[PDB]
C-alpha cells in the first residue's frame, strides 16, 4: 500500500529509548510531513468507516499524542472528538482511573448509549487504553474499537484490550 | 462574524480552577463540536495567510493541547507540524527551556533536528495566560536559529499580558478574555 508506506518510511526507531534493549518509535516525523500525516489519517478513516459505518458517535483522544491523530481523525469522519486527559487538567465534575498514573474524563462528554473509537498514536502495553476504555465505561459509553498508527505486538496488548477490538497501520514487534 | 460566534458559543468558563478567583476557559466543546473545530481552524488559517503569505515553513504544536490544532491547522496551511514537548518524553539529542507554571517550574523540549537555521515557524496553544509556555517555545526554536513569525492561540487572558512578554514576537488570538 502506498499510503501505508508513506507512514511507514517516516516512523524512526531509537534504540535503548528509555531504557537499553527496548526500541522506541518515534512517530514525529509523520506529523512533520504533510502527505505522511494525511495518509495515517486517511488509513486509519477508511479503516473505520469500513468497520463501523455510521455507528460512530465521537473519537476519544488521549493526552498526549492522541491529541495529534484525535481531532484530524474525528474531521474526516465529520465527528466530533472528545479528550481523556492526565489526571488534574480537566474543570468540572470528573472521573478518573489509575493504572501509576491516573486518566481523567469530564462527566458530561458523553451520554450514555453513545459510542466512541479511541485513538492513541501506539499500543505498548495497552494499560493506556485499557484505562481509557474503562473510563469510557463509566460513562456509559460503548467502546467500539481501539486504533493506533503502532502496536508493538510482543507486549500483547491487544489481548489486554479484548474483548474491545483493536487495530493498527503499524506492527513490531 | 459567524464563523468566530461558532468558536465563541463553545468555550466553556469554569470558576475558581484551579484556584479561587480565576475562571479556566475550556476549549473542549470546540473539539467536540466538528463545525465549530473546523471555523476554529479556518479562522487561524485565514489570519495566518493574510499575514505571512507563503512564508510559513511549519507550524509547531505546544504540548499537550497545542497537539489538537497544530496538526489540523498545518494540514490546512499544507506544512508539516513540528512539535514541543513537556520534558523526558523526546528520543534523541534534545534542547530545553525551563519556566514558572503556577508555584514551580516546568520545562519545555524539542528535538535538536526538528528544525534547520532559517526556517520559518507560527507557534500554537491552545490559549495564551501569562505567556510563560509560548515564551519558552520562541526561546527554544530560537536556539535551533529558526524564526518564529508569529504566536497564535484560540484565547487569550488580556490583563494578565502574556501579548507584551512574546513582544517583539507577534501574536493572535481569535477571542480576548479579562
Ligand atoms: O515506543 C514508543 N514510542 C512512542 N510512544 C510510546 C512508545 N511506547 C509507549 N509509548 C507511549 O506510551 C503509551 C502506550 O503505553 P502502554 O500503556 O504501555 O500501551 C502511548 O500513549 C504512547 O504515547
Ligand atoms: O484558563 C485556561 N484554560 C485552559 N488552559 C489554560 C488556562 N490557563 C493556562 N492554561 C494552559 O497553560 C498554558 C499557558 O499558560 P501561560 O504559560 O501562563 O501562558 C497553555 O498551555 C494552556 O493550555
Amino acid at each position: 500500500d502506498s499510503e501505508l508506506q508513506l507512514v511507514e518510511q517516516r516512523i524512526r526507531s531509537f534504540p535503548d529509548f528509555p531504557t537499553p534493549g527496548v526500541v522506541f518509535r518515534d512517530i514525529s516525523p509523520v506529523l512533520k510531513d504533510p502527505a505522511s500525516f494525511r495518509a495515517a489519517i486517511g488509513l486509519l478513516a477508511r479503516h473505520l468507516k469500513a468497520t463501523h459505518g455510521g455507528r460512530i458517535d465521537y473519537i476519544a483522544g488521549l493526552d498526549s499524542r492522541g491529541f495529534l491523530f484525535g481531532p484530524s481523525l474525528a474531521q474526516e469522519l465529520g465527528l466530533g472528538c472528545v479528550l481523556i486527559r492526565k489526571r488534574g487538567k480537566l474543570p468540572g465534575p470528573t472521573l478518573w482511573a489509575s493504572y501509576k498514573a491516573e486518566l481523567e474524563i469530564q462527566k458530561d462528554a458523553l451520554e450514555p448509549g453513545q459510542r466512541v473509537v479511541v485513538v492513541d498514536d501506539l499500543l505498548a502495553t495497552g494499560g493506556t487504553m485499557n484505562a481509557a476504555c474503562e473510563l469510557l465505561g463509566r460513562l456509559q459509553a460503548e467502546v467500539l474499537e481501539c486504533v493506533s498508527l503502532v502496536e508493538l505486538t510482543s507486549l500483547k496488548g491487544r489481548e489486554k484490550l479484548a474483548p474491545v477490538p483493536f487495530f493498527s497501520l503499524l506492527q513490531y514487534e
